[PDB]
């Protein structure tokens, strides 16, 4: 059987998540939710998804981008981003930091508010220390678009949605995601 | 033929809507576009809406509440929320001020941006001037859910949705719209 996601309004999305206990880790318990993650991620097209979006109050975080996934999209725009494929990862109990506050704009989407983008900033260099799958701790350094699903699925580990950190006017259904930005709003890509 | 309301995305929302000027109200264009957004809003069961929505970069709002639309809704709420009914309204051109920093905390949302609502906060009491459907200068005063929906029309004639105006963590799924708010968030109702 399988889990599905939260959407908005569902308070285990806008809650601080609990740590998973590092060992636990090895759990055939949390193991199993890592599991059932991994497949949600993969079962919607998603790029990331946190313990959260499918009900578990716990610290988790899988991400994943596919030179596939990656394949439909504008070079112009995915070379922009430098979103460039990395292998499935899986992240208990993470810590975020900034390496630097160097930034990028791009428009992001969340599975718990499907139907909708939204242009939103993100630190450029990250480092996430943690655990690995298997308990052992572990100590993550990304940029680029990589860097940006990580702070998204954090920032899900503690109750936030990238609708109250979005840029205004930006907000817009997925059909109208090229749709010109209106004048005023900031311009996308980096410094 | 009437127009399909424009969603997010679409710069005739995200920007400054023109006055239109006064006694070219009277005209045939103008007072075709009050008749269509006057369809559209009593199509898609609406209270309000703007003429940027329909795709007219114009300063024209159109309100209306129901007796009927209120009747489907917990009376305890339609209280709390002091949401009387009223007959249809037209303004053009209007501008809205505060009568009082008397504000509320109430669940809104658009047409723009369905399947979504949001708590954002409102003045309570407001006093919005302009000109008739018939381009005769008038000065409405409102307050509660009538006053809510001025605010709201009129943001939209200046090229701003609630998105960028919402408390934090409250977005949500119409559905998930009773679910508990999630801790830290305000309380909703006045003062
Ligand atoms: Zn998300
Ligand atoms: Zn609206």
């Amino acid at each position: 059987d399988l889990p599905e996601i939260v959407a908005s309004g569902d308070p285990v999305l806008h809650e601080k998540a609990r740590e998973v206990d590092p060992g636990e880790i090895g759990s055939e318990r949390i193991q199993k939710i890592i599991d059932d993650m991994i497949k949600v991620m993969r079962l919607a097209p998603g790029v990331g998804l946190a313990a959260p979006q499918i009900g578990v109050p716990l610290r988790i975080i899988v991400l994943e981008d596919t030179k596939e996934y990656i394949s439909y999209a504008p070079k112009e725009e995915i070379l922009a981003q430098e979103r460039r494929h990395f292998d499935l990862m899986v992240m208990v109990n993470p810590v975020l930091k900034e390496r630097s506050n160097k930034k990028a704009l791009f428009f992001e989407g969340c599975l718990s508010v499907d139907g909708f983008r939204a242009a939103v900033e993100r630190y450029l260099e990250v480092v996430v220390t943690g655990y690995d799958r298997q308990g052992k701790r572990i100590e993550v350094n990304a940029s680029g678009w990589q860097a940006r699903i990580l702070q998204h699925e954090c920032d899900h580990l503690d109750g936030n949605l990238y609708v109250d950190k979005m840029v205004p006017r930006t907000f817009r259904t997925v059909d109208n995601l090229d749709l010109p930005l209106a004048e005023g709003c900031p311009k996308l890509g980096s410094h």
